[PDB]
């Protein structure tokens, strides 16, 4: 039963793009939950809580661009659970910026695999695809949090609240 | 360890409210799927499309405000795993509305549920917040999605394809 | 048979949201018979006549608002004989304003009877639409007649045909 | 006692007047009814459900347009109760329209026997009044029902949902 | 001699709101004393002073809302000396907004007990009045107070003078 | 510990602003009395309700302008309790505006007992601050007053509620 648009796209690449469209609702969802831990009165940064929200949203976007991708290659999106993130408490905005940049990395590297996959595959849409929308925002965010994780450190988070205070107001402000 | 802020607020009505929050993503996570089937090249009806959508990002801000009401009353937000949906495949336009009508009432019941014990814990902001924020929004998209059945039911879906079509561009156009 | 939408809204609710219904009715006919008695060529106040066709109109508003609620609730409506005023010739401007400060009581009165059987049935929503949209206006509308019941006597009402006729231009003009 | 404006108004055109208040009463009732069953989760024709309501609040005008007739010309409102519609349950779009238009039809023919009345009493205010404010109103109604009943009769209400659906998109929206 | 316009308003609640209507007019003066601490020339935290100026004139406005409903409902305000605060020297800007944090717990404290016995009394437009005008506005102020308190000893208030300082310019400016 | 900006500035005069600030805190809280006295739905006269609320909040301005004075020269503010009004009924609007009257006179020769003071202790910038702060005020007000109660009186107040209700139309509306 193939859909009648579906043209060089493999089955593999089908389950590659499933997979990552889970792993940017994950991403989100980190995200989100960074935000409220800014949110909360024994944290109180709230340019760090609204820097979080937003990232939470662009990764909301970035699966629904997936899902988009899925039907109009033909492919069938298929769902798994969005998993809770790896913390509850993410201890002072340096450790949150830092696990943050790990998430990025995580997620790059994910979309290396498949654009690895997609080249395998001689698919160009797909690669095309990655690289436009994918591959040079990732770039930027992780570059991005490395500047902050970099400012923080610099100005001595996580043990000064000032430090943490400060950066919220001139830097997420 | 107790928030300073906390006051009048039971650690039942707190993790009720943690519960809450993962239904309100639930939903939002069912309407996402439901929209991207109705995107499908087989499907193709953009307007049950959008209309989902918009009701996924309206559940996504529903679970924000109960994080951010967590956060006002000093419990601690909680997150556990989003389910996928139920269904992949939705089969129709009227399937997908019946399913929705069904979720929202399973919504409703849960905030019902919420407000009964805000009630027996004597918290009357709780309430309010429940009433104001909650309540005749869940009344009012129940009464929508209702109506929707109705009017699909009565033009002769889902069998006429023809009356999915037409609903699509009048009722949700 | 019951509605696809009826949730947590008990018969013996229903069935006084209808007694509701046909209240408002009658206290929109009441304020009608009034407004045009002021308007008799032998009465002759323009503005005790305007005052109360807009309550009037804004008593038919707050039927209408019922029977939506009704609807949204999964009830139904049933609609009873709307009965004539109890006055045909009302005697003055204070004896109208009198009479529309009992009648506003007693409307206030199954309101609050009806508030009673919401919260026995825990209907928070139904609870909270009287809340919201009758509770508070029916106190202003008392305090208000009282306050006009009160300057007219103060003035000399219902005596002094010129006391009526100032406040008619200063207060209700 | 008579009025101080009174002049050529017979008794018992001022008794034919006060029926006829209870007439445009009694229509504004009857549509009222009619709009609310369209609003009904399991009718759900929101156009239908609108175009009533006008007619209510039309009919309503006409009733207040009476009453202050009634006045001008020095006679005495008498009031009597406004009985509920003959139907809770309207079955049908085009059932409606044509009980709307059987409603209109009686209406239009008490406004003619009070012309009647008042040619047979000669008042030429009075038939002017009909003649200006109501007999042409009554025709395009009558017509405008007509029209409809026919349209929804066309197009196979009121077996088709399907056509009722599409007349209140494209007619009464 | 009981008012014309009083219905369902036990003496306890009339007796319970005059005590409210002290207590606001208490905050009030408590603010107007912080604000004018901060305003001394040797403590100098123009922002500290203006935000706590805002606060005071904010409770004087809940006491007066107190006393319109007061009023409203057909109770007689009795009014009682407004104490002056518990300290002259308010220390620094962080004990300042801890006792602000303690005063408004305290506040919300009486409220929620007024709340409580207008629930015993059955007076749903007293548990809505309340609800609607004074608890989210608690629940809010506290929240705030939580999140400056944790700032400024985060940031090392309150011995270092450069912490207060710099809050007073990014927060509260 | 003198602070660094006094100079001039005599103990017994730093002393007498702190009873000035009690004072016009105290006169506010007259006003306030007087202002929901005409609130009442027993006397319900809204304008003299307006006029003695802005007077309250003239008051609360005045004394806020005397704490800024004692800042601006060294002293110490020292709060007292605010007592409450002498009467909670004042009986009519004319009464109102004669317990007003000495009100006023009262806070006027407090005033002057304090230019008095600073005038013998060579206190110019005090004597200014008093003079065109509030000499002229005052002489205003009382005329102002005295003025409203002439009205009053010649228009047949107290015993005319026809005479109260005309001057609360056009001299305070
Ligand atoms: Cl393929
Ligand atoms: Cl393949
Ligand atoms: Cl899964
Ligand atoms: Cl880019
Ligand atoms: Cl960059
Ligand atoms: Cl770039
Ligand atoms: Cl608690
Ligand atoms: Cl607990
Ligand atoms: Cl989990
Ligand atoms: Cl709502
Ligand atoms: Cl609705
Ligand atoms: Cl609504
Ligand atoms: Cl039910
Ligand atoms: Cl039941
Ligand atoms: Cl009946
Ligand atoms: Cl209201
Ligand atoms: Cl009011
Ligand atoms: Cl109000
Ligand atoms: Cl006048
Ligand atoms: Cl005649
Ligand atoms: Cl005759
Ligand atoms: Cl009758
Ligand atoms: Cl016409
Ligand atoms: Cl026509
Ligand atoms: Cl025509
Ligand atoms: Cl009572
Ligand atoms: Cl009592
Ligand atoms: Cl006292
Ligand atoms: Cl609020
Ligand atoms: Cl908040
Ligand atoms: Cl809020
Ligand atoms: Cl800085
Ligand atoms: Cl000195
Ligand atoms: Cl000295
Ligand atoms: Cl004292
Ligand atoms: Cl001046
Ligand atoms: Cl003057
Ligand atoms: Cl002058
Ligand atoms: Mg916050
Ligand atoms: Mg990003
Ligand atoms: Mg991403
Ligand atoms: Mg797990
Ligand atoms: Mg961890
Ligand atoms: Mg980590
Ligand atoms: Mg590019
Ligand atoms: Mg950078
Ligand atoms: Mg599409
Ligand atoms: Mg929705
Ligand atoms: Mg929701
Ligand atoms: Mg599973
Ligand atoms: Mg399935
Ligand atoms: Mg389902
Ligand atoms: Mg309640
Ligand atoms: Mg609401
Ligand atoms: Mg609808
Ligand atoms: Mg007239
Ligand atoms: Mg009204
Ligand atoms: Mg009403
Ligand atoms: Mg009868
Ligand atoms: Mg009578
Ligand atoms: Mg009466
Ligand atoms: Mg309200
Ligand atoms: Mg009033
Ligand atoms: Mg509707
Ligand atoms: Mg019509
Ligand atoms: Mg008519
Ligand atoms: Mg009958
Ligand atoms: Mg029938
Ligand atoms: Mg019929
Ligand atoms: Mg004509
Ligand atoms: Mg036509
Ligand atoms: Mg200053
Ligand atoms: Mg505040
Ligand atoms: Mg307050
Ligand atoms: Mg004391
Ligand atoms: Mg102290
Ligand atoms: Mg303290
Ligand atoms: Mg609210
Ligand atoms: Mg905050
Ligand atoms: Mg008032
Ligand atoms: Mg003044
Ligand atoms: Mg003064
Ligand atoms: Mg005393
Ligand atoms: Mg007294
Ligand atoms: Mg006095
Ligand atoms: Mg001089
Ligand atoms: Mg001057
Ligand atoms: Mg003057
Ligand atoms: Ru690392
Ligand atoms: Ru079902
Ligand atoms: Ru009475
Ligand atoms: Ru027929
Ligand atoms: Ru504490
Ligand atoms: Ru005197």
């Amino acid at each position: 039963s193939t859909s009648q648009v579906r043209q060089n796209y493999h089955q593999d690449s089908e389950a590659a793009i499933n997979r990552q469209i889970n792993l940017e609702l994950y991403a989100s969802y980190v995200y989100l939950s960074m935000s409220y831990y800014f949110d909360r009165d024994d944290v109180a940064l709230k340019n760090f809580a609204k820097y979080f929200l937003h990232q939470s949203h662009e990764e909301r976007e970035h699966a629904e661009k997936l899902m988009k991708l899925q039907n109009q290659r033909g492919g069938r999106i298929f769902l798994q659970d969005i998993k809770k993130p790896d913390c509850d408490d993410w201890e002072s905005g340096l450790n949150a910026m830092e696990c943050a940049l790990h998430l990025e990395k995580n997620v790059n590297q994910s979309l290396l695999e498949l654009h690895k996959l997609a080249t395998d595959k001689n698919d160009p849409h797909l690669c095309d695809f990655i690289e436009t929308h994918y591959l040079n925002e990732q770039v930027k965010a992780i570059k991005e949090l490395g500047d902050h994780v970099t400012n923080l450190r610099k100005m001595g988070a996580p043990e000064s609240g000032l430090a943490e205070y400060l950066f919220d107001k001139h830097t997420l402000g």
